[PDB]
């Protein structure tokens, strides 16, 4: 049960700013259970490829996570982006609206009239998302454990306690977080989860924007989020390497990881 797509990347085509595979995108024209959505896909990937929903944090849109619609969907997944209902909508309402998102990507797999029709593996699903959003999609993995990955950005919720999630769950952390600081938020979300392949990816000085659209390290945070969907989505273990490294650089103030076998 592997699904190999894409040749067998290197460290320098992972950190390049797009994959090998065309991307097109288009509008959710009804949204159902969310605000609004824009669905990135690859155009001729070879094979049906997973479904990744992303959540932006409070007050925020699609703009601050709108970068990794083209940046996974080049490398073989459909990506919808929402806005919620409510720009103040909290995390439980968020991984609500996440999962709907998904639901309806599952719809329009089904619906000749949609540019995804019969694109989609539906059994193969990813959640990411920024602070609230992260919070939400951390709330999805503990309620869907069928859900393939979760790669949350800067998570913010009122509770640390992620012990359940069985999900492949990879964390962004800003060492400079000053709405969600790593100490109370990110690190102890982290250190909740003992019963799943997990990573910590800290970046250097960074703010709680650290992983948003127009970032100073697309590079490296790139690199690590294709790679975690691929290896986990797709269970590709031609990213094994990718996906459980601890990158030897500056850019990095902290990495921890476990039950990420090579």
């Amino acid at each position: 049960g592997s699904h190999m797509r894409g040749p067998n990347p290197t460290a320098a085509s992972l950190e390049a700013s797009a994959g090998p595979f065309t991307v097109r995108s288009f509008t959710v024209s009804r949204p159902s259970g969310y605000g609004a959505g824009t669905v990135y896909y690859p155009t001729n990937a070879g094979g049906t490829v997973g479904a990744i929903a992303i959540v932006p944090g409070y007050t925020a849109r699609q703009s601050s996570i709108k970068w990794w619609g083209p940046r996974l969907a080049s490398h073989g997944f459909v990506v919808i982006t929402i806005d919620t209902n409510s720009t103040l909508d909290q995390p439980e309402s968020r991984s609500s609206q996440q999962m709907a998102a998904l639901r309806q990507v599952a719809s329009l797999n089904g619906t000749s009239s949609s540019p995804i029709y019969g694109k989609v593996d539906t059994a193969r699903m990813g959640v990411m998302g920024w602070s609230m959003g992260g919070g939400g999609s951390l709330i999805s993995a503990a309620n869907n454990p069928s859900l393939k990955a979760a790669a949350p950005q800067a998570p913010w919720h009122s509770s640390t306690n992620f012990s359940s999630v069985t999900v492949p769950t990879l964390i962004f952390a800003c060492e400079n977080d000053s709405i969600a600081p790593v100490n109370s938020s990110a690190l102890p979300i982290y250190d909740s989860m003992s019963r799943n392949a997990k990573q910590f990816l800290e970046i250097n000085g960074g703010s709680h924007s650290c992983a948003n659209s127009g970032n100073s390290n697309q590079a490296l945070i790139g690199k690590k989020g294709v790679a975690w969907m691929k290896r986990f989505m797709d269970n590709d273990t031609r990213y094994s390497t990718f996906a459980c490294e601890n990158p030897n650089s500056t850019r990095v103030s902290d990495f921890r990881t476990a039950n990420c076998s090579l």
